[PDB]
């Protein structure tokens, strides 16, 4: 049984692979692996871009433990087995009139894997998902099955719920839901100047805001979503006219066959496949994409779970950092300054950077390991995601792009992250081979994360034989 991540950038053939159907079966596996000193890294859907959950030695999946256990109608709360995919939870909650406060760009993540990395959506007043956990059960190699909440060892709770699978196997999570509700989604394009003008008010007056930045253009795609006051309503280009700049650029007879079945994101892939690391060509692809978005202005209505998802396109390298951008009441220009510099940087160095650079916002988290950890609840973090696509399975083309991206992320590390106090998404952080880079990263982590000594303390205590951790965890936290 091989496990491969979403983008096929990491795979693992674990010597031992468990898939219990019950807590009792899980408890027994962890007791025996404790006794025998055998590795058992928790794995959810295995999607993490950086293979965080992977172990050559042993992995345990709770995929078969995926029921909604309890819905507290009054407090709008759901208790669910960790192996439930976010999508299974949404479907289950449908009849009870509830949804999650936020969704990621996909919903194939297990609830366990979702909370253990502090995954997030967008909305300057909405925390990452780890802040939405009211309680959890956790099978530990030292103390068996323990229960954590604000009431029950609140300090361990806040450490554990965003634990990177290093503190125990989550079996059960209770989540603070909200009423199931429709969103009105408004997509429109702006210039940086137009973005700057309205930004401060836009974040604060719209429930969800997302900017898709298009390198080597002055097109920013703005997507706002707000609840629809019950029974409210809402140029207009065909699909063929929207896709026309991309089809014309690919065909370069008058027409296009086979191509016409390709979606917007499949066209971008086929276009980048042509000369992925040629900047002049990527400038041409990003311009064609800007034209597509300019022809895609308008409104959509759907349940929040349908609206808050995004087509992320083909296999890819991603890097996403969270950095402080003030609070609700004291705005910071840092989120827009970061993007100015990032665009200036990409031109300065001729980076063949495709679109989009995704920019989102979350409220702060009380979880000490959250990239958006803050002591103040009304802090605001901007998250900025850079991307390079792997549009084919040409092993040589994928190697060149892997290196291209390594240097792109490396230029953001050296020039921006320290300056802006940026922390890497736990599912997207890669471990340097160069020990100078590796020490540098550990130094960066001690800077971002003050409670790192408490995380290792909690590991010694709950996982003394260290069967829950892999080379990644040990290399990041020694
Ligand atoms: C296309 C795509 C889009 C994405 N969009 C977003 C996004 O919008 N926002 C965002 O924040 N993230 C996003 N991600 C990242 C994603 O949410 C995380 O990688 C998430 O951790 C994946 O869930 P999983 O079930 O695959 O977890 P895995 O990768 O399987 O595991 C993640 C972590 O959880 C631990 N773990 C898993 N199950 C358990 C358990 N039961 N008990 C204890 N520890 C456990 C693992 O050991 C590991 O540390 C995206 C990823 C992809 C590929
Ligand atoms: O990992 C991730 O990839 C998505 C990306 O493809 C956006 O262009 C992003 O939403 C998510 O965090």
């Amino acid at each position: 049984h091989t496990i491969t991540n979403w983008s096929g950038t990491h795979a693992v053939r674990p010597k031992r692979f468990f898939q219990p159907e019950s807590v009792e079966e899980l408890e027994k596996i962890v007791k025996e692996a404790h006794e025998k000193g055998q590795k058992i890294r928790p794995v959810g859907s295995g999607l993490s871009p950086n293979g965080l959950a992977f172990s050559e030695d042993g992995m345990v999946s709770l995929a078969l433990m995926d029921k909604v256990l309890h819905v507290d109608k009054e407090k709008k709360q759901v208790t669910v087995q960790a192996g439930a995919r976010v999508q299974q939870v949404v479907d289950a909650l449908r009849p009870h009139g509830l949804t999650l406060q936020n969704f990621a760009s996909i919903s194939e993540q297990q609830i366990g894997g979702f909370i253990q990395v502090g995954a997030h959506g967008t909305g300057a007043r909405i925390p990452p998902v780890d802040e939405q956990v009211v309680s959890m059960k956790l099978v530990t190699p030292a103390k068996g099955t323990i229960e954590l909440s604000e009431e029950k060892d609140p300090e361990l709770f806040r450490l554990a719920r965003c634990g990177l699978g290093a503190l125990g196997v989550v079996t059960e999570v209770t989540l603070q839901c909200v009423p199931r509700h429709k969103l009105l989604e408004h997509t429109f394009v702006a210039t940086m100047k137009e973005v700057k003008k309205n930004h401060e008010k836009l974040l604060r007056e719209n429930k969800h805001v997302r900017y898709m930045w298009i390198p080597y253009t002055d097109t920013v795609v703005v997507v706002t979503c707000n609840p629809l006051p019950e029974g409210k309503k809402a140029p207009q280009y065909s699909e063929d006219e929207k896709l026309q700049p991309l089809r014309n650029l690919l065909r370069e007879s008058e027409t296009s066959p086979e191509v016409s079945g390709l979606s917007f994101t499949e066209l971008r892939d086929a276009l980048l496949a042509v000369d992925p690391l040629d900047t002049e060509w990527v400038k041409r692809v990003n311009q064609a994409e800007a034209e597509f978005w300019k022809r895609s202005e308008g409104y959509r209505v759907g349940w929040s779970d349908e609206i808050l998802g995004f087509d992320c396109g083909g296999q890819q390298w991603v890097s996403e950092v969270a950095f402080p951008a003030g609070t609700l009441e004291k705005p910071s220009a840092a989120d827009l300054e970061y993007m100015e510099e990032l665009m200036r940087l990409i031109n300065k160095e001729g980076i063949p950077a495709p679109a989009p650079i995704e920019q989102r916002w979350t409220a702060g988290s009380s979880s000490p390991m959250s990239p958006a950890y803050s002591p103040s609840p009304d802090s605001v973090f901007s998250w900025v995601g850079i991307i390079m696509y792997l549009p084919t399975e040409d092993e040589e083309q994928r190697k060149a792009i892997t290196e291209a991206f390594r240097q792109y992320r490396k230029l953001c590390e050296t020039r921006l992250w320290d300056k802006y106090g940026a922390a890497e998404h736990w599912a997207k952080i890669e471990v340097p081979e160069d020990p100078e880079e590796l020490e540098a990263l550990r130094e960066r982590l001690r800077k971002r994360y003050p409670g790192v000594d408490k995380f290792n303390k909690a590991r010694r205590e709950l996982d003394p034989k260290n069967i829950l951790s892999n080379d990644m965890i040990d290399s990041l936290f020694p």
